[PDB]
């Protein structure tokens, strides 16, 4: 994340953070998700593509930083690691960015609500709320584009939803951006997503409930201007995450 605050997990107690483990034992960060019911997780297909094995990826709820234990945190195995039949990549853009991991603790357990622990809701097959609208972001990812290293602690930041419209212009993304993307975005470009955000939720309220409208997808850099952070624009993939849950 881009500006915005240093956050815990009780703020966002749906993110969740994913990890690959290595042939040697070290642990790497992949990627963030959203618990969308107590045995799923949601996240963008591009994190795995290049490694597709379950058996190396751990998901953990409840965890504010990084590299060390939350108190209230809970470690999963990924039973079932799902991807979009029809995922592409562009010279910018990720298509059908969507991904499910099915988790369940080594004790067989799927998340159990918490302080730290809850789901998010989906929202309705093509709703979504109007342009101009402030979401929230969160997540582990660089708080510069110029950074080699992540932060330790968790963060999150408020975005505006940008027109399909605005998105689409020349100097914005122009053909890059479809209608199953959002784009989100500072009206300054001060706070945006960045590299290690990928997965991560984009929540708004919605029909009165906060809702999962939107996952971090790709963008040009991090907070330049006239280049948002584009999202999987949910809403148009309820068949689809139905077909598995
Ligand atoms: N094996 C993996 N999990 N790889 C991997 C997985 C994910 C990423 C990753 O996070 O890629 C990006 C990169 C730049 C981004 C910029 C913006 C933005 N301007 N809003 C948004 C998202 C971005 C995502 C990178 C690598």
């Amino acid at each position: 994340i881009i500006g915005g605050e240093f956050t815990t997990i009780e703020n966002q107690p749906w993110f969740a953070a994913i990890y690959r483990r290595h042939r040697g034992g070290s642990v790497t960060y992949v990627c963030g998700g959203s618990l969308i019911s107590p045995c799923w997780v949601i996240s963008a297909t591009h994190c795995f593509i290049d490694y597709p094995k379950k058996e190396d990826y751990i998901v953990y709820l409840g965890r504010s930083r990084l590299n060390s234990n939350t108190q209230g945190e809970m470690k999963f195995e990924v039973e079932n690691l799902i991807l979009h039949k029809d995922y592409s990549a562009d010279t910018l853009a990720h298509h059908n960015d969507i991904a499910l991991l099915k988790i369940r603790s080594k004790e067989g357990r799927c998340a159990q609500p918490s302080r730290t622990i809850q789901t998010i809701a989906l929202p309705s097959m093509y709703n979504d709320p109007q342009f101009g609208t402030s979401c929230e972001i969160t997540g582990f990812g660089k708080e510069q584009s110029t950074d080699y290293l992540y932060p330790e602690q968790l963060k999150m930041t408020v975005v505006k939803l940008i027109s399909h419209r605005e998105c689409q212009q020349p100097h914005y993304y122009g053909s890059e951006v479809t209608t199953k993307m959002l784009c989100a975005a500072d009206p300054q470009w001060k706070t945006d997503s960045c590299q290690g955000d990928a997965g991560g939720p984009l929540v708004c309220s919605l029909q009165g409930r906060m809702t999962l409208t939107g996952i971090v997808s790709w963008g040009r850099g991090c907070a330049l201007k006239d280049k948002p952070g584009v999202y999987t624009r949910v809403s148009h993939f309820l068949p689809w995450i139905r077909s598995h849950t």
